[PDB]
This record gives structure tokens, sequence and C-alpha cells, in this order.
């Protein structure tokens, strides 16, 4: 099996070979300070912030 590529802030990663998803979340701490996370990940779950995917660089 190929494992799984994802997004990850402009660049291609290749996940580990254990990965399921590819995520992307955008949270605002703070009015002035947005934070963004992006890659692979075993588990994940679909809220206003975290988006899933399971095709490669979906993000």
């Amino acid at each position: 099996a190929e494992a799984l590529k994802c997004y990850q802030h402009g660049k291609v990663v290749t996940c580990h070979r254990d990965m399921k998803f590819c995520y992307h979340n955008t949270g605002m701490p703070f009015r002035n300070l947005k934070l963004i996370l992006q890659g692979c990940s075993s588990s994940c779950s679909e809220t206003e912030n975290n988006k899933c995917c399971s095709t490669d660089r979906c993000n």
C-alpha cells in the first residue's frame, strides 16, 4: 500500500503508514491570533474548525 499523502502548509507530506486522514484545523484562540494545524492523523472528527478527509492531498 502506498501511504496517504497530505498537504501541510504548502508542502506535501507522506503520512505514517497508519494514518487514515488528512486534516485541516483553524482556530482563533484570541481575537488577534489564528492557529492553523494541518497534516496527517490516525483519527479525525468533523467539527466547525476541524475538516477531515481520507484521499491524497485533499486539504
